[PDB]
């Protein structure tokens, strides 16, 4: 795989070619690439002019790296993410994470579209991420699998305290004094691999194990900022409601998806920049 | 993995060396290999021959390819399958089935044994599958991963439908008007990627999550089928049943699995007779 | 697929047979914070995995890397002190090459030994819990040590496991261990493995409870699959180092460095634990 010097490497690249400086950095997930659209004094990379970058090979993923300032805070967003069923490695998938760190970068930002498992969703909902249920994870797909460089992190991190918690209350707190709109949803995201979608029985199987929301993205990159030890913020767009009879001739197709997130493009500004307002300076 | 002139090369390989040219692929699983029997005009294709086909390794997969007519339709069957616990990337394991999709197949009857996991199901009922739960496709083993080539299919193909709604309905009306002792089930299979057979906590584990069946295979087969457009039809024949207390000192085994297939043999070939009745001929000749 | 020969195994075996005159009928398998157990063979000889042609080597604290031939309790053992994982970077047949070089030494008997964390809230912090059975996780997806082509020389293309754990071994245990006067039951239940490295979430933890495990831990399982394949009797005990966070609300994290204080306090009470089980394991038909 990496060795730390080709996350070191790629650091240095940056640093060296641009003169932001982030502290947040910003993913954002398909049909979510519009959450660039806000940032001031944005300086773009293409992902292939940066060295060890994996290619966002997905629509609606437009494979640029964007440094700039996002309600007056300096950030670096993702403009489009990495995905196991692309056929990269969770080491691939992973390694911005690490080379944001390296970028003194203390909070991530996790964002994505998923489908929705908890019936009281509705398509065009916001779900805060209050926890993860890492199904790759448990057999063996985790970008920690390998010897652990205790220059990142530590052999064991825990990871119950994922998704931060003072972030959570202050976003739940903001969404109810405005009192308008569709309430801010909570829960939890599964990831499953893909890139099919689910049958019926799949979804019924995840609904039992208590997920809210199901994606194919995410929890990885969480992983891997939790162990370099960044503050971690995640939320979904509930793009679609998993079909869960044998009734419906509806089917989960990506088109679908892709349309859900323009139709709440200008919602989505809005909460990121809210969210911003939340995340505290460096010490 | 394979090329998309790897799948051709073979299909043309097929196409040039048989004037048989089939509607319908059967997937034949471990002791089923007798459903070819009725062929007629049966040509075989031992698999070693067929350029880029893996090899069946599994006792009670013979490995070959049979081109022939089952009940007045051209069908081509796999005398044999191919499982991850043999060692196959699933890219291997499902190469025929689009293989199948190129020499003009428009519809894909998989058939496996598996072990009774709802406690209804008796030795020897074949169970329609309703539906399936993907274990190793939640993990990452899934045959679509990596890049998605659009002479196939789409890269997110929904499995929500997989199996024929129309050829379902239309089995289990001829079946209940053939009065036999023990009805035809119906149900969710799920795969297990093996080679070992499960634990008594794993049983409860499949129970809980809803599926009536458990096996080894299939699941790949179909989404790939799913993905490149072809109409799939899929049951099991329930061969043992898995182990549920600490009590019992029964196990499930090979052997068992395979002399349930042999007992079956005239209600499986009685069955798949209705089955080919119940699928769809293509719009034109 | 596997990626060891047959051979590899062999020459392991007989490197092992002529630098040691010790002809050990029981293996046990030290896990994390076990190695302890180790201290009162007689007649220990000791070696390094990295003098043993074809072993892996331990890379987690708490795994000194040590093949540690003896008696204990007046039995022939040998004990790994020490083992591997998949979170470390290792295929399964990797992880569980020893086993079948145990066999290829004439032992009869695995005794597979863990920290676990505590999934069933009746758990208490230093309780040793017999494994009655297992859930597989990443069997379930295709991390089973037999993938690939099956040696019969070893064992059966579809081994079952519905009766991994010997029940008379159990029974026996239980039994003696009743009959001891100790003020704390033996525990008994299902072990899940999950493959780490990082600790459950809450969710997570809902999860492997809904499942119906009893404790949850990295290891253990390959270990076992491999053994009941090639036909050893297998017992298992997990001691319960930590109980899984779950609830939200809660402050604590699962952390290694408790895993191992945990297996310190418990030295004394596995000491004694492991006699009685030597005692509970049949000899050979033949000497
Ligand atoms: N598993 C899954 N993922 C999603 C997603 C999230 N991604 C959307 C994109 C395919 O449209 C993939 O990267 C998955 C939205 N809806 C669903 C769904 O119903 N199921
Ligand atoms: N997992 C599993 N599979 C089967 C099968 C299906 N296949 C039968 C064959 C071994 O007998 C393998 O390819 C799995 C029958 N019974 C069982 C069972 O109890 N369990
Ligand atoms: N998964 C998991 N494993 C353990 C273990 C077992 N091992 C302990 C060591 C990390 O301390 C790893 O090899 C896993 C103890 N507690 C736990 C737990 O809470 N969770």
């Amino acid at each position: 795989g990496y060795t730390y010097e080709d996350y070191k490497n790629t650091a240095e690249y940056l640093l060296s070619h641009t003169k932001h400086r982030p502290q947040v950095a910003i993913i954002c997930g398909s049909g979510l690439g519009g959450l660039t659209d806000k940032l001031t004094q944005a300086q773009i990379f293409d992902y292939s002019e940066i060295p060890n970058f994996p290619r966002s090979t997905v629509p609606g993923h437009a494979g640029r790296l964007v440094f700039g300032f996002l309600n007056g805070r300096a950030c670096v967003m993702m403009q489009g993410r990495f995905h196991m069923y692309e056929g990269y490695p969770l080491y691939k998938v992973t390694f911005p994470v690490r080379v944001f760190h390296l970028l003194g970068v203390d909070t991530l930002v996790v964002t994505n579209a998923a489908g929705g498992l908890n019936p009281k969703f509705e398509v065009g909902d916001i779900m805060l991420i209050r926890d993860h249920i890492n199904l790759p994870g448990f057999s063996g797909q985790n970008p920690l699998r390998g010897p652990n460089d205790e220059r990142f992190g530590d052999r064991f991190p825990a990871m119950s305290d994922a998704y931060d918690r003072t972030m959570r209350q202050r976003a739940l707190s903001t969404y109810k004094q405005m009192g308008e709109q569709r309430e801010l949803q909570e829960g939890t995201y599964v990831m499953v691999a893909g890139p099919s979608f689910e049958t019926v029985a799949e979804c019924r199987v995840l609904q039992k194990l208590g997920a809210d929301a199901v994606g194919m993205s995410t929890v990885p990159e969480v992983i891997v900022a939790r162990h370099c030890g960044l503050r971690v913020f995640g939320f979904s767009l509930i793009t679609n409601k998993v079909i869960m009879d044998y009734e419906s001739l509806e089917k989960a197709n990506w088109e679908e998806v892709l349309a859900a997130g323009k139709q709440a493009a200008q919602k989505l500004e809005q909460f990121v920049s809210i969210l911003m307002a939340s995340i505290p300076l460096p010490d």
